[PDB]
């Protein structure tokens, strides 16, 4: 039997026509382009051997406008001329003289951890992918970014309404990876710098693993369902000793509860008791638990909402 | 540990571009609309309460060009004219008076058991979501598709040109999906009918599974490599008792086996062993054999071909 449930990302169209290449010194790197503005990684400015541990603030100011070279490849190929320029933390604010014609409705917000978003990976300003990655608890996300990929952007579609959320920088020791709100912040405690850096420990998104077993069960899966149950309360608690976020229940979760008749204090439970081993069972063909989907997830792709 | 590999899709703007929406009588999909021609299934023909076991043939005779409405939604909204039609197999060919133009370079080509592939989900000509799927060896594919769905496409690229690959028309028992190709052929035995249909048996990707085993030691993960070996001859032999696809051989693979120093044959004997039992441990996060992932994705995503 087959879940229902894809990794599902937003067509990349719209994103598609606000990617550019970005030039400064020995670095290229990827941008984006909305109205007058180019957005990219600060570390564009960096001479490519010295990546360590840049001083960005004396970078900024030997640079002029024509340090930059903007360049649209795809659809309208076009050089946009630099005449502008400014840092708000980790980002460059380019100002370019043209308008981007293809500009979407759109916002810029963070994304929290456990929620989903798309991710365009570009490189030198082409496009070349799409996937879908939750923000985990320690403020990476599991991509898959090589050399050439920083300025790549994460979004969520509202509507027609674009809401960019991530702009990509660095690669973790573990594989995983981290990036930039649009507000110039990197997500968790992270730095732009290649020098030795504290990760923040990873856990299980709670939320998440209850959203896959109503998965599961909306699946006919329900092996795992008991009367027992745990209040959020004391599953919270549990949680804090037991590498779990703490549940915090959202309208989405209450319409899986609605449809399938099974409390969120009974998946609770057995998520307490799965943590302990699922003994030679499987749900939707895992034996661990799964927290990569969300409840909006499970919503619109099975139940169609 | 994150291996680097996501369920990675083409960007999507060029296809999103062909999708149009086809109406005739109460049943309303989407179709493909490039050059003068909008493909379709051919049970937009059906009334929506006749879909259990159709005569196509004589659907096809009752109709007349303005039997059908089709319509272009985003970018450029149109009604386009259909000025000719005809059934090719398991689709509709659609000829109307206006040529898309935004085509791209494109060829129609069948996808094999093991390869991936990209699909545009799309409801009422609307592209709502994308994501990758391989084709099982019982020509089904894992997707996630609902009431609405038929007509999304599957596709591949090289370079920038596009590879249809894939319409889609069903839902299976099981929640596996499957679809035409632009010959008009269904993949496998299936039939453009709602009527009970054996399914044949799914089986183990081998060569993926290679892949895959391939990717945990390019992530340092190499526990299951011994010096012990099964030939591609015993291997084959073994896997057509075990529910596995046979072993073929292929550059990508090859590149694998250089760049770790690995041979085929030392992973054809570790899938034998790790099908009895994985014994505990772990393989890039899991405790089962994963097919998913193609051996040119672990060369692209991965070592960056
Ligand atoms: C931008 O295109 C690029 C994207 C990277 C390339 C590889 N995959 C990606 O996602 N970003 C960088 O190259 C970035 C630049 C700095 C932020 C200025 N640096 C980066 O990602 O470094 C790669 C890491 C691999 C690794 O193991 N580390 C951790 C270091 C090594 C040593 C141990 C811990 C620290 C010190 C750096
Ligand atoms: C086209 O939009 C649509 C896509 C479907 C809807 C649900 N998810 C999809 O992928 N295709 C159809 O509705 C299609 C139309 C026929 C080919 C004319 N029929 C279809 O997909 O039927 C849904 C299946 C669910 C299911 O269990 N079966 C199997 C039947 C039921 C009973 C047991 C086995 C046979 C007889 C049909």
């Amino acid at each position: 039997h087959h879940s229902g449930l894809v990794k599902m990302s937003h067509p990349s169209g719209d994103v598609e026509a606000c990617m550019v290449q970005v030039t400064c010194g020995s670095m290229t790197l990827n941008g984006l382009w909305l109205d007058n503005t180019v957005w990219c990684p600060r570390h564009v400015m960096c001479p490519a051997d010295q990546l360590s541990d840049p001083n960005y603030d004396a970078l900024l100011i030997s640079m002029t406008n024509h340090s930059f070279s903007v360049q649209k490849h795809i659809g309208a190929p076009a050089n946009l001329r630099v005449v502008g320029h400014a840092m708000q933390g980790t980002l460059l604010k380019l100002t370019v003289d043209v308008a981007n014609p293809s500009t979407p409705a759109y916002t810029f917000t963070t994304v929290k951890p456990g929620a989903a978003f798309s991710v365009l990976a570009c490189y030198n300003g082409r496009p070349t992918g799409t996937f879908t990655v939750v923000m985990r608890p320690n403020y990476t996300i599991k991509g898959s970014f090589l050399c050439g990929s920083c300025g790549s952007v994460g979004y969520t579609k509202e509507g027609s309404v674009i809401n960019f959320c991530y702009m990509h920088q660095m690669e973790l020791a573990n594989g995983t990876h981290t990036g930039s709100a649009f507000d110039g912040t990197m997500y968790g405690a992270f730095m732009d710098k290649q020098v030795h850096q504290v990760q923040l420990t990873d856990k299980y998104c709670s939320v998440n693993v209850v959203a896959w077993l109503y998965a599961a069960i909306l699946n006919g899966c329900a092996w795992f369902v008991k009367p027992n149950r745990t209040s959020v309360v004391s599953f919270n608690e549990w949680a804090l000793a037991n590498q779990f976020t703490e549940f915090v229940g959202t309208q989405s979760v209450d319409m899986l509860a609605v449809k399938t008749g099974v409390a969120i204090e009974q998946l609770l439970y057995a998520i307490q008791q799965l943590y302990t081993g699922f003994q030679g069972k499987q749900i939707l063909g895992s034996t661990m638990l799964e927290d990569e989907f969300t409840p909006e997830d499970v919503n619109m792709q099975i139940m169609g909402v």
